[PDB]
This record gives structure tokens, sequence and C-alpha cells, in this order.
């Protein structure tokens, strides 16, 4: 689809990120991961990013990453499918003309690799990548790519396929200028790790959506949270913050990178063989799996 | 007052943090104090807090801060009015008692000085300092300071007279669920500097108000944005912050400490002689003081 | 004593910092204090700072603070005797007029308090103080004040009395900027928490001298590490380091404010009864105690140790 | 070269990391960057590190990498050739094995990308790397990478050929504590930028080099700073650093990158041209590259003849 389609479909639901399905000896495990994508397809996100952040974007090779946008693809449906994208622009500009080619309808530009960066070369970066491609692109504020209100409208005024803003530092002032400046110009995504712990006051910020990690493994929640969101349901979001999200948080917060080990040992519980992660994450403990097993609770897929 | 009374009082609306006004010599300026406050008064914020942050409670002597309360409270009429307090424990119900003694009808307390304090601790302080006095006490999550959750919970429980809970850290993922935890137990005080800029988004978070401190010198405007956020109106909302408040954050980013230094700036452009902030915060070039009044333009007094 | 003459102690040895003593209604145990404080002066700190950090100085009631110098003063010996002082300049010039008078040889300026600062306030408020006295006084870099080299350096060609510069950063390029720019117009404090673990380093840096906290409970140990410091002898240093050092950090690292609260419980521990931390300080749970209790071995403090 | 030769060359001098050079169509210029390496050979470090990071590893194909060691091995003449690498453990595999083939003498590992990694995952990772080449590692404290000592200890227990280990952090209560526990079992390398700043700290703390990034400009300056530094002739190093260090450190704080821009500035002042920084690095203005052409003053290596006509 063109860019403006992908665009549409942003403003249509809640995102979905799924992990990426690893065998034992971690290599790209195709049949795992398109039996969990075709599960989730009952739940009817408007848009899956395949090889994103939950789905270890950062320890796949750039080969890889085809061929899991393609798996994504066979099962996928009347979706729209967009990939990871990231490191230095020589890299990212590859990776981005691969996954078009294998009919991706767009990017989510994440970070460049390990430097701070002015932002005059942020726009350089980013535009060089915007051209590169003619499908969609969502840049990614987090880390060590972090776009001022000015950098990111230059950008928009340049790139007509620059369509979404994704943020993953919550920061509250900086996000609520960007919708000001550039209003419906870009669909807004909130990017926060357990994205529901924001979603009410990123409402007020300007953003209606994001994506939902947790949303890999107990999407009827995912999906029960988000309509409560949209339709001012305050008491049911609030409970399921407090049955659900806080505790979930108490668990990943126990070690780094639990932000997508704890939504792969979800995955993993409700039956899917999505495997280990990849170093330099870690799995989680068998006494954090049973933490989290007694979490999910009513909610298991099977017994 | 008793501290239902300054809860109902800390819902009903906008929230004003006056700056501490100075003379030649240096000295606490009580009349020009008590001219700005009865101006202020006209526009009708439920409660004054007298020296906050924005008031300069970190630069002012213990003994100073009665004074300063009690000038407020000659000329706010049916205003309540919550103190600053701060410092360490022994320090803090010193000025505490203090300042319910001149009439205050609440705290604020401010963080503790220098170091970094484990939760059990913040508790142990927390609880001293409000089970000194009888009046409500608002606990202020900022830098050195910031309670979780659990924590706060404890001391709901056990200190009646804690009402309030106001958030200076932008850490939404926080303040929700301390909001989450405590519900109506407390009233939600937004507490960013230029706490305009976040306020759309702290009402998801669960705050309907905050400290506006351009409220000082723009009251009339700062009144208009609250109207504006409580009533929905998205497009007032951001056309004041396009207008109004980012330009005013380009001006207060140019150096350390101009959240309160340009707005005792704003308030010596309406008139008043609040004169210079106290080392080590500094006073705006004229070429700033020029730039402030042209943003406030037809807000002039 | 006159500036110069603080100056030339603080380059004369090892920096002591004593625990300040409460008792059980919380007020200031003078008895106990001074008890403590005659103790170590058998371990020839020169210079000897009452109501620092690790005396929890940001605890203090500023009335407090004369007496317990005047208190240290009263039995350490021939020992300079430095307060601590910090918060705004209004209090901060208060607390140092009221400590001069009691006799203090010099201030050790701690922050002042909450807000970040332009440069040129920190200027403004450490003039202010350093002008409000005639004693000595030594800045400390650390959290919400911190000085750059420029500005430390006009702060020297106009205060006179200003004499010494303590680092709590561990900013080791900035730290070596400004010796490189001042020399030995200053002195040369280090001041990280447990500042045996950079003491090596920072000699590199110009620093010849630190506060060691830790010399409350065991002087003997510190004064091992610091003679085998300006000695050269790494391989003693290191040994300290190794099976002391780093498993008191592992303790200290178990809680906020630990930097002070393991202090003063091997301070207690050793047979001095100094008391609680003040809130909000926690003290050590009974297992840690137990823990910084058997890592003191055979450095306990024995009924027959002579004097 | 096996490992203790390549560890052995670590502890022998000053290290070396080449600025990497660009055409104008962005392409590495093999012709313009050995001028410049056999330029640096004559000031004799013992180890020269290229498509580190002030050669701009992280904007690098991984295809160039081998490309650029190859190069440089070209003219290093009897010089150890230490290569980049980075990532994650895919992609870094792919690299060191890759750089092997080409014959580096070693690989100089730059964190893992993006994330936030535990300790055990830290230690997975790098020694996945360590296992996957014969050839000698150099682990990187810096960024999101920060071994803590115990980790090290493991890695260097089960990995041989890991033999260095560079610090970018500046966190002096770690580093001593990591030379305190593995002793001579590694090489302690300064990584700081401008290291210069940080060197007679860091021999206290147990690290007798570091990376020089000014050598790739000034490398007759960078020699002596380093002489003194291991002489303990301190008035020598402090002089040093009051006329050319914090002057640089001016020019360098202007704006984000210029830690690598500003010294490949240095490089086409002195005769080499390197070209542009790739993107989202941005190079100097012309007013800086004139700020840094006065800095470097007595130390020029030409003259150059500017356009002027009447």
């Amino acid at each position: 689809m063109d860019p403006e389609q992908i665009k549409t479909a942003l403003g249509s639901g809640l995102l979905s990120f799924p992990v990426t399905h690893f065998d034992a000896e971690g290599r790209f495990a195709a049949d795992s991961y398109r039996e969990h994508v075709e599960w989730l397809a009952g739940y009817k996100a408007p848009v899956l990013f395949a090889a994103g952040g939950t789905g270890e974007f950062f320890s796949l090779k750039p080969d890889e990453i085809p061929t899991i946008v393609a798996a994504a693809k066979e099962v996928a449906g009347e979706t729209a499918i967009v990939s990871g994208c990231g490191y230095g622009t020589e890299i990212a500009v590859d990776i981005a003309r691969s996954v078009e080619k294998v009919g991706a309808d767009g990017i989510l530009l994440l970070p460049h690799y390990l430097i701070d960066a002015p932002q005059e070369g942020l726009y350089a970066h980013i535009k060089k990548v915007c051209q590169s491609v003619g499908i969609g692109v969502m840049v990614y504020n987090r880390d060590n790519s972090v776009l001022q209100a000015d950098t990111l409208a230059r950008l928009c005024d340049e790139c007509p396929n620059l369509v979404g803003f994704k943020d993953g530092t919550g920061d509250i002032g900086l996000v609520r200028q960007i919708t000001a400046k550039m209003g419906d110009r870009l669909m807004y995504l909130g990017g926060m790790p357990t994205a529901e712990l924001f979603a009410e006051a990123y409402l007020g910020a300007g953003f209606t959506t994001y994506s939902s990690a947790v949303f890999n493994f107990v999407p009827g929640l995912a999906n029960e949270f988000y309509a409560a969101l949209r339709a001012g349901e305050r008491a049911t979001c609030e409970r399921i913050l407090v049955d659900f999200f806080y505790p979930f948080m108490a668990i990943r917060n126990r070690a780094k990178g639990y932000a997508v080990s704890a939504v792969k040992a979800g995955v993993r519980l409700q039956g899917f063989n999505a495997g280990p992660v990849r170093a330099p994450l870690k799995d989680l403990t068998n006494e954090e799996i049973g933490m989290l097993e007694a979490l999910i609770g009513t909610h298991k897929r099977k017994a």
C-alpha cells in the first residue's frame, strides 16, 4: 500500500509487535512464528510490526529481516505489515529496500547505532532513509535518536512518506509540543515499554494508539484495555492496571531487557514455541516464569 | 482550617504560587508582596502557596517564612494559604510549627536537603513532619525525594492530615500508579515547571489542577488556559501553548533557574516591586526582559 | 588559625570526618562524641571535620552545629577543626559566623539547597559566604553545586581565605583541569564516598589526601592504606582494597544513604555509643550489621589494647 | 599474530585509531587512507585500530570493514592491526570472522546495538564473539555495555583470547576494581574521548596506555605527551593540557559527535583529505575548522596556498 494508506491504518486501532520465534539453536522458526501470528490475527490489530523491538530487531542479521516479514505476510491477512529498520544509514537503507522488495507496507526506523548525534545529523540520516523507499516511514524517538519538534517538521516538509511518530522517551513535555506543531500531518504512536501504563496520559498529549507488547500473549486483555481507553471508561482501565499491568511491571523490572524477555515468556506459556531470546537478552528464571504463569491466570489460552 | 477543608480547596481550581518580594537591602518586602497578592486575589485562585519554589523557598531563612505567610494571610481574603516547608526533619518540623502558629492552612513539604534517601527513611521523615502539626500536608515528589506508591499509601494510612500530592518528576508511569492506588484519598497537583506544558497529559494521569507559575504575572491568561483545559477545549489550549507557553519556554530555557527568574521578571514588568532573585539564582538580562515584555504584549497591566 | 595555617594543615595528612552522636531522645550526645573524638585523636589526623556529610550535616538544626564544633574542639588536641556549612546564602552565612565564633579553624561549604544554578549564581553565593568570615573556606564540588575551573579561578582571585577544594563528583576530566588551572593556590581533597576506592587515581589528578569515612571505626587500617598510598606501595593498597574496601562497598551499596549509615554502624560496633542515624537515613538491618561485624574482623577494637 | 602477541603489542606504547577516509561520493577512499596511515607510521605506534570509533565504525557497512583493514595492513609496516567489531552477536561474529580472514591481528568489540542488557546476557554475547575467532579480543566498556568485575573475570576464565580491556565510562571506582581483580591477565586501555585528559589519573587506576584520537593529526604532540606521562614529567603533561587539550576540548564540545568530527577536520588541515563524516555525524563549519587550524599553529605539517587573484 501507499504511505497514506498505512497512515490511515495506524489510526484505526491497536498496534501489534510480535516476538520473533527462534528454535533452540537460536535460528528463526518460521512455522512457529506463523502459528502465533495466525492466532493473533483473530484479534484484529490493524497493523503488525514485524521485527520491531519486541521482535528483537536489535539481534537480527539484516538478511533475516525480509524472511521474517515474508513469514508474517503469509498469515496476517488484510493487515498492514510494517518492518523494523535501524542502524547507521548504509545498513538502514539496505534493510529498508530489502523489506520493501518483499512487500512490507512501511518501516519503523529504530535509532542509528551507538553514537550521540547532532540534530542536523539526525535530519540527514533519516532523510536519506526515507528517500530510499516509496513505502511509509514511522520515526522512533528513543535513546540516542531524539528529534526536536523543529527538526521533525523539516523532515515532514521534505519527506511525504514520513507518516508516523513513535515515542519511547516518555518526555510528555516534548511530545505535546510535537503534536501541537505537526497536528494531523503525523500519526502519533505510544512506544514506552508496557505502553498501557502511559496510555491515559498520552491521550492528552495527542496519542490515541500505542504498541501493546502484552497483546502477544493476552490479546483479549489488551483489546479490552484499549476499548475502555477510547471509550473513556476509566474504572475499567484502572482495574486492568491494578490487577494485571502493575503486577506485570513488577516482574518486568526484575532484570534489564525483560520488557522483551517477559513478553516472550508469556507467549511460551500460552503454548507457542517462541523459543529463547538471543543474547544479550536473557530468559526469565523458572521462578519468574512461575510468577508470570500465575499472573496470566484466568487468561490462559489452554491448560 | 482543618485538613479536610484545605483538601476541598485544592480541588476547587487553579493553584497560585506567588514570588517572594525583596527590597534594595535584600529583606522581604512585605508591603510590595501584599500589593501583588491583593491583585492576584482578583483572579480568584482558591489556594495560595506562600514561600513555595516559585517563592524561592530554597533561599529563605527559616524565620522569614512565617513573616511571608503572615503577609499573605493579611490580604488573601477567602483564599486558603499553604506555606512552603522543607529541609531535614528537625528544621522542617520547626518551620511547620512556626507557620501553623501564624495561621497557615496547610504546608507543602519540599524535599529534604542534599542526600539520596531510602523509602523507609522518606517515610520516617515525612511522618514526623505530618505528626508535628494539625493542619493539612501536601507531599512533593521531586529531585531527591520521590515516594513510591506503596510508601505513600503507608503514609496516608498513618497520617490523616496528609491530603495532597504534588508531582515535579514528570514521571507519568509513576504518578498514574499513585493515583490508581490512592484514588480520592489525595488531591493530585501538577508541579512541573511551567505546568501548563503538561496539564493536558496530566488529566489522563488523574490530575485536574497544577501550580501555574505564570499566574504571577498573566493571571488572566492562566485562567483562560485552565478553563479551556477543564472544558475540553483543545484548540484553545493549543493556541495558548503555541502563542505563549512554548515561546515562554524558549526564554526560560536560556539559563538554569529561569523557571523562577523569568516569572519574577514578569511580575516586575507588570509594575510590582518584586526585586531581584537571591543568589544562586540570577536575574534575566535586559535583552531577555525585553523578550518577555514583548511576549506578554496585550496582557500588560 | 588563619587561612594559610588551615591550608597547610590540609596538606599534612589524612582527613577525619567524625559521625555525629545522638542520644535516646535524639539529641546531640556530647559525652559520647567527645569520647569517640578523643580515641580518634590517637590516630593523628591533622584535620577534623565536625558536622560534615559523614557527620550528618544535612540533618542538623543550625543551632546544633556550633555545639558540635565546640565539643570536638574541646578534646581534639592540636588538631585543626573545620565545620560543615551549607544551604542557601542567608542560612550559610549565619552558620559560618556562628562556628567562627566558637573557634572553628575553617568551614567546608556543602551545596546550596535543592536547585540547579547558573555558574554566575554559584559564584555570587560562594563569594558572599567566603566574605562573611575571616577563617579558611573549602568549597565542595558535588550534586547541584559544581564549579567549572574558570569560575573557581575567579573566586580564588577575589577570596584569599578560599584555600581548599573537595571533589565529590568523580569527574576526572574536570578535576584535572581544575588542578592544572589553580596549582598550589588550593589544597585538593578527595571526597567521594569511600574515597580510598579513588585515591590512587586521584594522585594523578593532583590530589594527595581525602576524607576517610571509615577512619571513624578502623583508623588503623585507614592509616595503613594512606601510608602505603603516599609511599607508592601498590601491592599493599591493592590488598586492602580487595580484602576490605570492595567488600565494604558491597554492604554500602545495599541501600541509599549507607555511605553514612554503614560508617555509623561500624562506630557502634567498635564500642562507641553513636546512636541511630536521623531520618531520612535509615540504619543497617541486624543482618547487615552482622556482615559489617565480620568484615571488621581482626580490626575489632579489643578491651586489652593499649591506647 | 596470536593473542599473546597482540597482548604484548598493546603494552608497548601509544594506541592509534585512524579516521576512515571517504571520497566525495561517500565511498571508502583507500588511496587517501593509506597515505595518511603511512605518514602516521613514522611515529611508531605499536597498534593501529582500523575502523574503530574514531574511524566511524558505527557508520560503516559490514562489508567495508575488511576492505579498510586490508588497506591499513598494506602500509602499516611491522605494526599490529586491530579491527573494530560490534552490534548484536550475529552481526558481530560475521564481522569478526571476516576481518580474521583478511589478516587482522585482533578485534576491538564495541557495544551491542540499542538495548540495555543484563550481565548474564553480556557474558553470553561476548563469549560467543570471542569463541568465533582465534585472534585476540579487547572488550570495550562504554554506553550500553558495561561489564562488572566479576562478569569480566568469568569471561577471562573461559576465553583465553580475550586479552584487553578498554574503558569509555570514566568510572574510576569501577576500573580500579577491575585492574585489582584481573591484574596482568588483561592489558588496560584508556578509551575516553580525548584520553589525554584522563591519562594521569588513569595511571593510578592501572592504565598505562590509551587511544590518542588527536594522534591522527598532531602525532608529534601526542607522542610527546605520552613520553612525558610515562616519565612522570608532570609539568610537561600539564603544559600540553593547558596549551593544547583544553582549547581542543572547547572546540570539541561545540556540538555532539565532534570528538570524531574535529579529529577528521584536523587530519584534513594537515593535508590528508579524509573527506566528510557520514551522517548522523556533522562536519565542523568552516569557521570552526579555522579555530582548529589556529590551534594546531606551530604543529602544522604544511602550508596551504589559498586562492587569491588581482
